[PDB]
């Protein structure tokens, strides 16, 4: 099963989602995370501590891809046609802010003329409750007839401590660990019960 | 069996070598060319006519790779860190094309020091579009690389106008309507044979 996480602006949480989406699939089958992010943030992340899946470089995609039942591809949206055709679900992370969402919206025209259940937008790094950036973003894209995940990935320190320690957030010493994981686990759940349909 | 053709400059016949190294390998198994060149010239060489192998985009490498016996990847090197270590690990041999001129070699020189760290039978350097007997760019470049200790393909690709016709009609150089179609393909045949032979020794995987 191949899912590509592809984004229109840096600092979306794209890598973090690819890592968390691969830790999810790992629980169910053997999983490769392929790193096509020019910064190779994913490879650092695996080296820095450890991770319940092999991570390899985009250049190693053809060599290692036949070995794995689950593949998560981490990459920069550069052509949105090509990413879709290479996977079962294209996940596009976006943060709630006007600047990031506009970067998403200039692309609206390609995204429409593309296919309903071929991709899906994941709102990430959502500011916590006293704040409504979350919902307002949801409505903009919904208003835009642009398919979205039931849930979003809320903003937590935990996810940072996790880049730093080179582990999945579920493993980190923070009281939002479980809640942070649960955001991704829920996304896992909907991909798998989106893609097996 | 996977080989990567990677270059350090545009206009060195990388794509052209990838396309022709694929035709070679289509001879032994079903083969995929994965186009990872931003100009996607290879994908386009495909559409223009009919090549004897399947060409996909690099975004489709994970999806398509498990269905093929042989893979050629066509990619520009692109520095960010050790893009050399891991280009070599994605393939059975990294073929690295160069023309014999000043600035092509000059780009090749930037890398010789990292290329020397790589070990000796992970890659090998193919001299391409060698100008004909009259001028001797070809042999100087070979002296240059031989002195700096880099491994090279015994033979090099000559400049034949034919390679170009092969491009515009979208067919491999032999299919082309031209007097040295043959002589130009035997160049790739020799290159291919030396690849397949290198991958298959006990030294190779040491
Ligand atoms: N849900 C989140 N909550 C808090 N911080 C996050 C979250 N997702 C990512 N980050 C942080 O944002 C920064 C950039 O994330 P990253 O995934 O690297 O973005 P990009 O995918 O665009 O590469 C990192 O320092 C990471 O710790
Ligand atoms: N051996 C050759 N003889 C004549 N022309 C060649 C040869 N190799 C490549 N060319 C020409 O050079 C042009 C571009 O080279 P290309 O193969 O696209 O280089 P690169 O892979 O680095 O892009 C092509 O139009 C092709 O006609």
């Amino acid at each position: 099963m191949i899912i590509t996480v592809a984004s229109f602006k840096g600092g979306v949480g794209k890598t973090t989602t690819a890592v968390h989406l691969s830790a999810y699939l790992a629980l169910q089958g053997e999983t490769l995370l392929i790193d096509g992010d020019p910064n190779r943030s994913a490879t650092g992340w695996g080296k820095r501590g450890s991770l319940p899946f092999k991570v390899v470089d985009e250049r190693q995609a053809a060599k290692y891809a036949p070995k794995y039942q689950n593949i998560v591809i981490d990459t920069q949206a550069r052509d949105l046609e090509a990413l879709a055709d290479g996977c079962d679900l294209l996940v596009i992370p976006s943060t709630p802010d006007a600047l990031a969402l506009d970067a998403l919206m200039l692309t609206i025209e390609t995204l429409q003329k593309l296919g309903n259940n071929r991709f899906r937008i994941l709102l990430t790094i959502i500011p916590p409750y006293p704040s409504k950036d979350g919902d307002e973003a949801r409505q903009l894209l919904t208003t835009a007839g642009l398919p979205l995940f039931k849930r979003g990935i809320k903003r937590y320190s935990a996810f940072q401590k996790a880049s730093l320690n080179g582990v999945v957030v579920s493993e980190v010493s923070d009281s939002k660990a479980g809640i942070a994981w649960s955001d991704y686990k829920a996304t896992g759940k909907e991909i798998v019960e989106e893609i097996l349909t």
